[PDB]
């Protein structure tokens, strides 16, 4: 499996809005993309502005397909006015 | 849930030894620790030396329990001579209720 960790920063008063947008992305991607296997939104325990998306795909091609799909485009429409990112913390493969 | 992302760097000739140690840590923690819910070893797609541990716990207390248990202690005994880390990339809480 192909694991992609993404980091975003948002104004503190936009944190709840970002989290909703992240779950919108997760909901739509998991449901409609056969290559998208897991998609979690994580809030930093102390940094008031920082969130992480922990994404799992069958392979890199599935991630590139996600990048070309409608849900991620809808996600960016929601956050574009205020968010900073994506910053890719890593892309890698699971050691099974 | 409480999510912890850990990063390690190892010399190239110790990458297989690190993976074996990480697989021991993941299987030993998941099998024996009721608060340890998920534990994945991930190798960077290009960086030959870099590994990540993606750990999920019931709450912060369960991570701190993991930290005081015997599985992690043997993991560090296996990797001490060659590894660089842990570097904590993040600790955080999952936003719940999604599909």
């Amino acid at each position: 499996t192909y694991h992609v960790l993404v980091q975003f920063d948002v104004p503190s008063d936009k944190a709840e809005a970002f989290a909703a947008a992240g779950l919108f992305d997760a909901n739509g991607s998991l449901q409609n993309e056969p290559g998208t296997l897991r998609f979690e939104v994580i809030r930093d325990e102390n940094n008031r502005n920082r969130f992480y998306l922990d994404e799992v795909y069958e392979d890199e091609a599935a991630f590139l397909q996600h990048c070309r799909n409608e849900t991620i485009a809808r996600f960016y429409e929601l956050i574009d006015s205020y968010a900073f990112g994506p910053l890719f913390l890593f892309k890698g493969y699971r050691v099974e």
